[PDB]
């Protein structure tokens, strides 16, 4: 639950670093981003 | 300031895992950590 604040904390960071990277096309960031999907993924598999 | 406001999103997010995995010493965890540190890194050199 303490998990649930973490995925919800990547889920947030996953929707402004794809918005991030809709106007500032910076390779840096959609690598970041990759990780953060990798992140997400992790999380629900420890819960559910 | 999208890239400062991206840096304290991960600054929270470290200190989070951090105490995510304080508590529940969970390999998984230390790696996500792993990343977010290197996340830090990479939006403070774009930066300042
Ligand atoms: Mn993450
Ligand atoms: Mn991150």
């Amino acid at each position: 639950d303490y998990l649930r604040e973490l995925l919800k904390l990547e889920l947030q960071a996953i929707k402004q670093y794809r918005e991030a990277l809709e106007y500032v096309k910076l390779p840096v960031l959609a690598k970041i981003l990759e990780d953060e999907e990798k992140h997400i993924e992790w999380l629900e598999t420890i819960l559910g």
